[PDB]
């Protein structure tokens, strides 16, 4: 009869047989073990490391801006203004901005033929050391395997470069704009959560309008301030802007959007922390510090070309946004309710073990626990 | 006898006692927590949920192209032509791309001191307000100390800094590069999910040479058109973009690449959609909108410096790039299948609960189901 | 009683009854089924996928500088010096680098009108076929619908554009700046694991300064020097440099930084491969290859504005960092032990299967596991 299996299957209830065993060590053991267990599950899976969540990783876009001027007025170039489309290089980059502090200028080079700095490597007699094709260190041009004289005194190995060539061998010290130290830096930050569709900028809800235009960043009285001073950001990080202006580096200024959106949207709140990117080891390093080299491009008035070239050296900040927001989720819950339901049977093995071989009676529970089918 | 144990051992079949008890009402409520489990561990977390698959977040590399060219001819500037070589600044970037919609220009600045522009803060009488070394709002030169005159009727602070100095009180409206509002922008998409080493292009398989000279992106018509005209851009946002191309602002072009590797290659599809990344807040911003600042640079007969400064404003358009791709995985297969093993006894605890606790014979329950050791 | 029912509660100790069956084979199956579970939960979720730690990504900071001179001296363009600041454009980008390999020129273009490039398209006769504001494919010019003459023999349309329009319908053969083969490419790479606050560079502590001055990477002999040569990173993708280079492409150089961070940080190592992320499709592409224009600008004796159009080809080299770190966690480790113990039920469900329902003493069985409660 199927019908009378179906009814057997439905309307009849299922539940094991139990031994129980009068043991005041034993139960109490079982129970201390049960509570660990649970205390685990509970405290540790849910509470404290918020088992009953899914996470979701953030998507940032970032806009910077540097505000600030610095004059020198020396003898080689004259009187000098450095403003932001100065000291800025590119005008824009993603994530990112590079501020000038030290400075090499060559200018009026022309394409043609030079001799080379003297050094160990370019210095030259009798055009015999010389080798055609060889660019060397330097790779600013190609030997043309003749020894000229660089001057009255020392002879160098002639190039195909831009000429005059590059002298970098004195960088100024301290740096040429050293007074970039207290240029501000305006960080604005749109964070966007697509697996929730939350979204939120840096400056929150309570942020006026006066009160940004004259915040500078405090991790105690203004910590929401977006605005830096450059400065200041080096010295969070634990190093000294005057030292890492003359030759450049790289400064991390990261966001962290760690956010819990079981509560209110107020309480997602950015967190800033600064690190300095670049090392310093004279022993296991390839071009320190940061630097790089544009042109200037002119024309003569017969239309022959002509370019100043400049070595900036300078900081480039990074802005690092990472993050993951929390919101309460099912499957992550139920996961662990039952991986917590399957964990409390260890008690139960570890109890039996002890029940069954390190008991003055285990044979007689062991008689009462087992039945052998005959 | 140890082998005697370990045949034993190898030889027997362990399986729990169960009482059966016949009872309609806790029966049928047992199948029917039963059942509610097992269709929330196979409906939700296996078939809607894809419990069964492991993730792998995209790794993308975008191209960006803009086309189109403005044709301006008013009398302080003459004949002008703007192409993408005047107004995508810089040339290139990084999953971005920044068009010119507005601009201030300001030609012959050289460096010097000359007066600032007349407001509250800058205009002095008497030389005695001015202060040296302070750069003001402005920071677009370094004040001098001196008081002297703007015109025949206002005295301002003279400032060091490239003059004449830059006057942006008055920004065009309509915007200057109106026209762009008809440029067009391609997108070229590669994406790779290195834990499947997958790679697909957005450009698709039936997509092909001779559709692409003259589509149109078009969410109902042309879905997979990677050419978008700058102005719809604008307004699939829910924006206008004359109104935002006064003052600039940020456009973010999200490709949505969620794909099922279990099925065909030719079903990873891409999915655009378009949100504006900049806020309209005049009580709780700085620096609103989207500008900043470049100069092209010359030089006088006599060699001395001379540059022209653009105040750029315009829209940047961010490409945002994400997606996971789900693979079956035999991991989280069994993971689930645990947890729903485990999830299973529930439905006998609670019928426990009512047979031992809420029934009339549950004390001849209780005496069948526990077994007392003496 | 309360407290008696509290004291039965803590001092006594539940088991369930067992029924043991005396059967070879059913027992042996029951066995190979557990250990089959057993090896499974072991060797695969926890040896070799390991599923007793916890994952996070990786943030990463690049760093790239290129070395090289090429020197081209032609009729056209006559003698020309190519150093890292003529064809690195812009100079500097985030995760990534473009250099020019194929160039054309088009030097004296001033805003006005001129006649188009002959073609299909503009060619023109009696003033007829052309229409104003048409910027045609070209869009380089707006039409002004007046069909004049390019030259003694053919009539095109007039445009409104810098003039004269930039021919580029013969790019050079071989690349022009076909040197770049052998320039060479440093890549500095700074990550972090903000999860386990971990910090590592791509230049290891046995890697000295002196050997960094003449490394090139080789995958065999020297697998830790950053620095690559681009003939060589384009080769070690299974593709010609010389063929890349007359119309560009996007090159990616991959930074793998998987690490296993329960094991010394001297073994958290990066892996480089390399992969072309351009398509070579002449039936399903637009824009094929890698190209942009930039100008130079000049200035008139009158000071009218002149400019040098550069249309660039040339190969963007990408950065692609990623990788995940490993560090034992006790939530997954308890989850797969859970998920493990509710597993090896499923070797009792089997068994119980065919020893109740495929066994000549099968109701003997179904009469001593189960008990009627009447
Ligand atoms: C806008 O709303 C935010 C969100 O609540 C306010 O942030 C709060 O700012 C105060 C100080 O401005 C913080 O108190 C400070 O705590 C540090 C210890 O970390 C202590 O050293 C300082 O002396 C000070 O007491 C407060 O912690 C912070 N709230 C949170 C949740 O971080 C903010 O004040 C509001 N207004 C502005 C202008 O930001
Ligand atoms: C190339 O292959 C793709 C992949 O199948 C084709 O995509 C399909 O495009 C059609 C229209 O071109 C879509 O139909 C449209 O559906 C919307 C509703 O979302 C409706 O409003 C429209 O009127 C139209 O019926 C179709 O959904 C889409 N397939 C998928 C899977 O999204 C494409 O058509 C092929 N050719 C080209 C030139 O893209
Ligand atoms: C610095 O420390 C690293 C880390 O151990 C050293 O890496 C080791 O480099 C050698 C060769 O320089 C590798 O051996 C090579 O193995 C390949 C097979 O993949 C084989 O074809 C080669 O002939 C060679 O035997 C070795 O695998 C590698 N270690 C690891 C863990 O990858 C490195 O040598 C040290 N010094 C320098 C200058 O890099
Ligand atoms: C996220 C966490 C996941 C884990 C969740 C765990 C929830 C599991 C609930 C289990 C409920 C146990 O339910 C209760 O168990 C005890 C033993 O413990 C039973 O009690 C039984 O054993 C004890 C101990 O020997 C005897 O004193 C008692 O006479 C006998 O009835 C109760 O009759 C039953 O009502
Ligand atoms: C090749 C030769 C064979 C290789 C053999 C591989 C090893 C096989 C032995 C694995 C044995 C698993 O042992 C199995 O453990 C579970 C608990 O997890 C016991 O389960 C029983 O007792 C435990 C406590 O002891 C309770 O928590 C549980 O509710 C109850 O059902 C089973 O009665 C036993 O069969
Ligand atoms: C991803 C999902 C993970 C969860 C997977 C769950 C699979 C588990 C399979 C369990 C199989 C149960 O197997 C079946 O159970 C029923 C009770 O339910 C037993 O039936 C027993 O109890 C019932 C109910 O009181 C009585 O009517 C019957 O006389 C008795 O034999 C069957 O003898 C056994 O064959
Ligand atoms: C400090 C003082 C002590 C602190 C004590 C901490 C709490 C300890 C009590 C936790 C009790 C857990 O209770 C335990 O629950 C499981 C189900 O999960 C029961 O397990 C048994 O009955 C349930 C249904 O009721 C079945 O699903 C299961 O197959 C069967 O083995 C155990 O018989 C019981 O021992
Ligand atoms: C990450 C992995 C997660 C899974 C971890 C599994 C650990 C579970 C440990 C279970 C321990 C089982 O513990 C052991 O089980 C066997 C059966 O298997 C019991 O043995 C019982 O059944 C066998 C088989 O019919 C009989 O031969 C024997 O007379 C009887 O006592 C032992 O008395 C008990 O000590
Ligand atoms: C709408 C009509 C009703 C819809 C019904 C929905 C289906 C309901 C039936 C699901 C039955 C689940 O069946 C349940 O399986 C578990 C194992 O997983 C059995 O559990 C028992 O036997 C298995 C082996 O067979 C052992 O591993 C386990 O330790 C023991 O407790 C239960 O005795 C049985 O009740
Ligand atoms: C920059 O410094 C130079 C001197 O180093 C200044 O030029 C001199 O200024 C003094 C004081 O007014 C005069 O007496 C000299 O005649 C000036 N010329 C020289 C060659 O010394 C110069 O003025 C400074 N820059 C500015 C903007 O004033
Ligand atoms: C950055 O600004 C600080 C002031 O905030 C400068 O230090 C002060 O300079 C003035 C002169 O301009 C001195 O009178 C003060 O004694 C200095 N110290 C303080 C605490 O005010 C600093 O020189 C600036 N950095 C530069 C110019 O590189
Ligand atoms: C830009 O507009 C100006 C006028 O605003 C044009 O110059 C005038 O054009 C008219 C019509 O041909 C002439 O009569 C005038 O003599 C021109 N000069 C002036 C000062 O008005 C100019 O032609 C326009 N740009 C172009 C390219 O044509
Ligand atoms: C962008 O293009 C549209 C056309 O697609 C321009 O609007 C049309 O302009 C022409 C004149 O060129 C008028 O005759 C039409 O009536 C206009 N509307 C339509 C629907 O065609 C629009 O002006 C352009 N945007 C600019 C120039 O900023
Ligand atoms: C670039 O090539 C041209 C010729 O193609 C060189 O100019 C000629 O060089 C020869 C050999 O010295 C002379 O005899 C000719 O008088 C030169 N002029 C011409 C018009 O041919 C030129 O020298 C080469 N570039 C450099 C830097 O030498
Ligand atoms: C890149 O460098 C290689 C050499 O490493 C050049 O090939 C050699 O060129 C020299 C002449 O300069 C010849 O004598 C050799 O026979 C060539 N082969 C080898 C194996 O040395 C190659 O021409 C360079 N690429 C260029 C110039 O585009
Ligand atoms: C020539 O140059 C070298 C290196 O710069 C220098 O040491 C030497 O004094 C110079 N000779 C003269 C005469 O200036
Ligand atoms: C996210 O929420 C915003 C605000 O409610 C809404 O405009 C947007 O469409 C939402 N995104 C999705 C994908 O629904
Ligand atoms: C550029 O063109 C102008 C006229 O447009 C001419 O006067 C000048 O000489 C030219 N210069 C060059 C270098 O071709
Ligand atoms: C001087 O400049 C101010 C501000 O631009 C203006 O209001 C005033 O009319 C000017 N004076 C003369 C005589 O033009
Ligand atoms: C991924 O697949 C492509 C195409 O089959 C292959 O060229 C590439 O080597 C694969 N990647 C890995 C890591 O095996
Ligand atoms: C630049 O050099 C040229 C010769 O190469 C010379 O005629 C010109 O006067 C120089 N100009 C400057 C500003 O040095
Ligand atoms: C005019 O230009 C066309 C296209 O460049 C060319 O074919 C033709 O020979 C030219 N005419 C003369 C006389 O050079
Ligand atoms: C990470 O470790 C470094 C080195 O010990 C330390 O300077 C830094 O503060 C640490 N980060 C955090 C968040 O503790
Ligand atoms: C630019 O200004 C200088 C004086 O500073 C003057 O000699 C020159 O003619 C001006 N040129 C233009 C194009 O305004």
């Amino acid at each position: 009869g199927c019908c009378a299996a179906l009814a057997a299957f439905l309307f009849e209830y299922d539940t094991p047989r139990i031994v129980l065993i009068r043991s005041r060590k034993v139960g109490l053991m079982n129970r201390a073990v049960q509570l660990l267990i649970l205390a685990y599950v509970i405290g540790w899976v849910f509470v404290w490391e918020k088992g009953y969540q899914e996470t979701d990783s953030v998507v940032s876009s970032v806009t910077t801006k540097v505000k600030g001027v610095a004059v020198t007025n020396t003898s080689k170039l004259g009187f000098r203004i450095w403003d932001v489309a100065d000291y800025v290089i590119p005008a824009q980059e993603e994530n990112s901005l590079f501020v000038m502090t030290n400075v090499i200028l060559t200018m009026n080079q022309t394409q043609g033929l030079c001799p080379e700095i003297p050094d160990a490597t370019t210095v030259c007699k009798s055009d015999a050391s010389c080798t055609a094709g060889s660019a060397g260190t330097h790779s600013n041009g190609v030997s043309t395997g003749r020894c000229v004289a660089f001057n009255g005194s020392v002879k160098t190995c002639e190039v195909a470069a831009w000429c005059p060539v590059e002298d970098d061998t004195h960088v100024p010290q301290p740096a040429f704009l050293k007074a970039a130290e207290n240029f501000t830096l305006l960080v604005k930050n749109n964070i966007w959560y697509p697996k929730f569709n939350f979204s939120k900028r840096n400056i929150l809800p309570n942020i006026t309008t006066t009160y940004l235009k004259s915040c500078i960043y405090d991790a105690k009285t203004d910590p929401f301030c977006p605005i830096f001073r450059l400065g200041k950001i080096v010295e969070n990080a634990g190093h000294s802007f005057q030292d890492m202006a003359v030759e450049g580096g790289i400064m991390g200024i990261q966001v962290n959007w760690d956010c819990n959106l079981d509560r209110a949207a107020s309480l997602c709140l950015p967190r800033y922390s600064f690190r300095r990117l670049d090392t310093r080891d004279v022993e296991h390093n390839v071009s320190p510090g940061y630097n790089f080299r544009f042109a200037k491009y002119y024309r003569d008035l017969a239309g022959n070309e002509q370019r100043t070239l400049i070595k900036a050296y300078g900081i480039r900040f990074d802005i690092i946004v990472f993050g993951k927001a929390g919101k309460f989720d099912i499957i992550p819950t139920m996961i662990n309710i039952g991986s917590g339901l399957a964990l409390l049977g260890m008690a139960t093995v570890l109890c039996d073990i002890i029940v069954l071989y390190c008991m003055k009676k285990r044979l007689y529970y062991r008689e009462k626990k087992y039945k052998y089918v005959e």
